[PDB]
């Protein structure tokens, strides 16, 4: 039994690092990383209760309430796939289309998405700069093949929204160059301008190259839901004209037993109470906060409207540095990729206290 | 986006052909197929409630339990992954050791284990006769390299154990050829005789050979409980004296993230009033009761004392006899593979109301 040829090629490890410097300065506020809500646990219970008397791709009420509330019609609830997590179905995704694929990714990357590349057997990776200057929009290379495209939207971790226009010519280019776009919006219940797309089936085309994975986990207020889903458009295709959604169906069967079914009973809920929760203006206004403190304190701030991270501008020069002048940890760019050079990544995922001490160690 | 290839080589089929025969005879006992436990459930409560409160591989307090009352002391803490269940971590197992393995399989075959090895990319896949005449010791080829082993015991279907004696020969093949072998223990819980090992790691030198995959699920009472683990020994090591624990945990860091924490919370409780369940009791009953109709009956029954499987002997001559002579659905053997034919797998699963009324239709 020889050793895995695709695993011999793989942070943080900034957290280790960081009690390190507590260990030496005991006289810090850490924005470098992150309740289960009242009538999401009630239902939990009462599925259990319901499991305790006497008496697949997911609930059909939650695959369609996904189809009716969350893609507010655009998605139907047999396109839509219950699983445990939308990582998991990263996975299981880039494993279903096999290996040798070449794949690209946002750079800066959410890191996962490499890994999960390289372990599914990729060819190549190809990172796609992603930049200001560009409004963020990805530079592609001319001219490479690529079969795969990455996405996350809103951005781990600019906290960046790739718009309606965007989106058109990301998908263009897509169809164009036969590439599949795997779209990540896990964040998307962060969008607060109602005009942005949420899904990337808002957009004219996404249906002949695109498939969105997303979860719960962080709307936030659901800790504790294994839970996830993936959606497959019907009309999505194979070079040969074969259907996707198909094979998926096939896929899974094999090699899932479904989500939780009171987990699932306990998302239904979730969705009734989802657009309400403060439990995300409450993060909004610490991204607000942060945003002035920053710009108050002369940096270039980016993101933070639509995801709770802030893209912040002044390499190793920044982990010690922020711990250090301001008694803060963050995650710096160049973490997450090349074109991370010279930006940090804050999180607004914390509690008030400690970003109101943060955005006062920005005085003086 | 080309079509997997790894895919294209792709029951039951045998349901809806069954509802069929009731839609064309309507004046039919199913026993080819199958409420959560009250202890259970107040945990899973507990454990819901304790999150809806202000304020990795599994939970400690589980990996724990298992280790000492599961495994009676045989396995460590450390070695013990939790997942959300036996097949997905069948899958992700296959899935980690890479595509090109020729991977053995018992014959009768429990039918996800080659879908997943062709899933997952096998060069092959050899069936291991198991046979009466042979007390079911499955016979390897002279001589072919074979990489990966799987083994089911108690077996779906013949209702079989490998026992003590058995499994040591298996192992020092093993070690011998430098086979893998992965071993599924999911029905162990059925055991009824305490000398039978109950894990592989009761066998001397399985630790340098050998992964135990298991589940709740079925033992039975565990309904809604989406949980599994797999045990990697300390020991065990690739060609080149890599520890196969290691590439473990990352590969699990990198595509899981954990089961679900109340889930978890509920397998305790679990494991507690485990060893008591009549609930079980329950089972054996059904399989005495089946049995004695059978031989009475002038049937060859196999199995069925530390299983809820009965292996019996009297190929489409079998399905639609049972049916129509005596309104009793089976599986038929030749299902699970070429070395089942002749043989029916009658499932011990149901309501004694229909376990009886099966008896009696064994009469005239």
């Amino acid at each position: 039994m020889k050793r895995n040829p695709h695993f011999v090629s793989l942070f943080a490890d900034l957290q280790k690092r960081v009690a390190q410097f507590r260990l030496e300065n005991p006289q810090v506020i850490n924005l470098s990383i992150g309740p289960l809500n009242a009538s999401v646990a009630e239902a939990f219970a009462s599925s259990i209760a319901r499991l305790s008397s006497p008496t697949d791709f997911g609930l059909p009420a939650l695959r369609q309430k996904l189809s009716e509330d969350f893609y507010r019609g655009f998605v139907d609830a047999k396109e839509i796939f219950i699983s445990d997590g939308a990582k998991v179905d990263l996975f299981r995704l880039l494993s279903f289309f096999g290996p040798n694929q070449t794949v690209a990714i946002q750079d800066p990357s959410y890191p996962a998405y490499l890994d999960i590349a390289r372990l599914t057997g990729a060819k190549e990776i190809i990172a796609l700069p992603c930049l200001q200057e560009n409004a963020f929009f990805p530079e592609f290379p001319e001219d490479t093949h690529i079969d795969i495209l990455c996405l996350c939207s809103p951005n781990n971790p600019t906290g960046t929204v790739l718009n309606k226009d965007q989106l058109r010519a990301i998908v263009h280019y897509a169809i164009e160059h036969e590439i599949l776009i795997l779209f990540d919006a896990a964040y998307s219940t962060f969008i607060s301008d109602p005009s942005l797309p949420k899904s990337i089936f808002e957009i004219p085309d996404a249906r002949f190259c695109a498939i969105e994975i997303n979860s719960f986990s962080k709307p936030l207020g659901f800790a504790g839901i294994r839970l996830g889903w993936t959606v497959i458009p019907q009309e999505l295709t194979y070079a040969d004209g074969h259907f996707v959604i198909q094979d998926w169906e096939r896929f899974l069967s094999t090699t899932f037993n479904g989500a939780s079914i009171p987990a699932q009973e306990a998302g239904v809920a979730g969705l009734s109470i989802l657009p309400q929760l403060e439990a995300i203006h409450y993060y909004r206004e610490n991204s607000d906060l942060l945003r002035k403190a920053l710009l108050a304190t002369g940096f270039e701030v980016f993101g933070g409207e639509h995801a709770p991270y802030l893209w912040v501008k002044p390499d190793r020069d920044l982990f010690d540095f922020f711990l250090r002048e301001y008694h803060i940890a963050i995650t710096p760019g160049i973490g997450f990729g090349r074109s991370g050079s010279g930006f940090v990544r804050f999180s607004s995922l914390g509690k008030r206290e400690d970003i109101l001490a943060a955005c006062e160690r920005l005085q003086m």
